[PDB]
């Protein structure tokens, strides 16, 4: 809205990372998928994603609103999901993810709205 300070809401997407974070025990997700062991990731994935990167999306501004956060997140999860079979542990942990971490978004989504 024509009030809402960019300071407070920065404040709640660092804190949200960083629980999502804790959610992915085995930091799978902490850095890139490292391309050089997966020559063939980038014919299947047209945008990876992860953590760190999300970080450095969030300190140059790039996330003003929630929805700009959480579809990072999202690609985190749908480019494990799309890239490795279900019966691999990454498959599960990406699933896990979507799980525990949807909870972690939805409040707090509310934090947001309610700035
Ligand atoms: O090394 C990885 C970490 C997380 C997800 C991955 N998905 C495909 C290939 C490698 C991965």
């Amino acid at each position: 809205s024509m009030e809402m300070q960019l300071t407070p809401f920065l404040i709640l997407l660092r804190k949200t990372l960083e629980q999502l974070q804790e959610k992915d025990t085995g930091n799978i997700f902490s850095e890139p998928v490292p391309l050089s062991e997966v020559p063939d990731y980038l014919d299947h994935i047209k945008k990876p994603m992860d953590f760190f990167t999300m970080k450095q999306n969030l300190e140059a501004y790039r996330y003003l609103n929630f929805d700009d956060f959480e579809e990072d997140f999202n690609l985190i999860v749908s480019n494990c999901l799309k890239y490795n079979a279900k019966d691999t542990i990454f498959y599960r942990a990406a699933v896990r993810l979507r799980e525990q971490g949807g909870a972690v978004l939805r409040q707090a989504r509310r934090q947001a709205e309610k700035m």
